[PDB]
C-alpha cells in the first residue's frame, strides 16, 4: 500500500498542526521512496528541523532545503540529485506533493505543496503524492508566505515520519 508520512508544522515555534501525505509508490515507486526516507531520516539526514523557505500565496509552499534552506540546496537518498521519473500526475489542484528542481533531471529533497492547481508545471516536476488530512494546516503555512516567497515567520518542519 502506498506509504503515509506526515509533517508537523510550527511558525516562530508555535505548532500549527499535522498535515498527512499520502505517497504514490503505485506510480513514482523511486521518487515517493527519496520522500518516504527523508521523512524518517533514515539515512541520517532529512526534513526534521528545515522550513518551508519559499511560500507564495495561491501558487505553493516549497520545503525540504536541508543543506542550505535558501532554495539552492538539498539532497536525495541516491546521491545528490536524481532523474525525472515520470510526469504521470499532474498537478491538479490543491494539495498535490510535487518534487521541487532547477531544470531537468535535477531532483534531490526540495519538495513543494500546491494551494492551486498549477498546470504549467505538469511536465517539469514530477508529482508524486497527494495531502490526505491537513490541507488547513498547509493554508495557515500558505499566509505566511508573500508574492516574493519570503515568510513572515520561520516555519519549521518540528517532527516528520511515516504512520503505519
Ligand atoms: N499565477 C499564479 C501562480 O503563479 C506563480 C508563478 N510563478 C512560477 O510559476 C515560477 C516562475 C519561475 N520562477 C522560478 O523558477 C523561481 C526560482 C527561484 O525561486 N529560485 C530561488 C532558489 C534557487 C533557484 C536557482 C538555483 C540556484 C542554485 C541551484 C539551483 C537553482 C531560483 C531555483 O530555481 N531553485 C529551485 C529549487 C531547487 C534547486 C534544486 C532542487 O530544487 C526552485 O526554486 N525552482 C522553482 C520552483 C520550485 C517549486 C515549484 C515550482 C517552481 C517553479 C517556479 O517557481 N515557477
Amino acid at each position: 500500500a502506498n506509504p503515509l508520512v506526515y509533517l508537523d508544522v510550527d511558525a516562530n515555534g508555535k505548532p500549527l498542526g499535522r498535515v498527512v501525505l499520502e505517497l504514490k509508490a503505485d506510480v513514482v515507486p523511486k521518487t515517493a521512496e527519496n520522500f518516504r526516507a527523508l521523512c524518517t531520516g533514515e539515512k541520517g539526514f532529512g526534513y526534521k528541523g528545515s522550513t518551508f523557505h519559499r511560500v507564495i500565496p495561491s501558487f505553493m509552499c516549497q520545503a525540504g532545503d536541508f543543506t542550505n534552506h535558501n532554495g539552492t540546496g538539498g539532497k536525495s537518498i541516491y546521491g545528490s540529485r536524481f532523474p525525472d521519473e515520470n510526469f504521470t500526475l499532474k498537478h491538479v489542484g490543491p494539495g498535490v506533493l510535487s518534487m521541487a528542481n532547477a531544470g531537468p533531471n535535477t531532483n534531490g529533497s526540495q519538495f513543494f505543496i500546491c494551494t492551486i492547481k498549477t498546470d504549467w508545471l505538469d511536465g517539469k516536476h514530477v508529482v508524486f503524492g497527494h495531502v490526505i488530512e491537513g490541507m488547513d494546516v498547509v493554508k495557515k503555512i500558505e499566509s505566511f508566505g508573500s508574492k516574493s516567497g519570503r515568510t513572515s515567520k520561520k516555519i519549521v518542519i518540528t517532527d516528520c515520519g511515516q504512520l503505519s
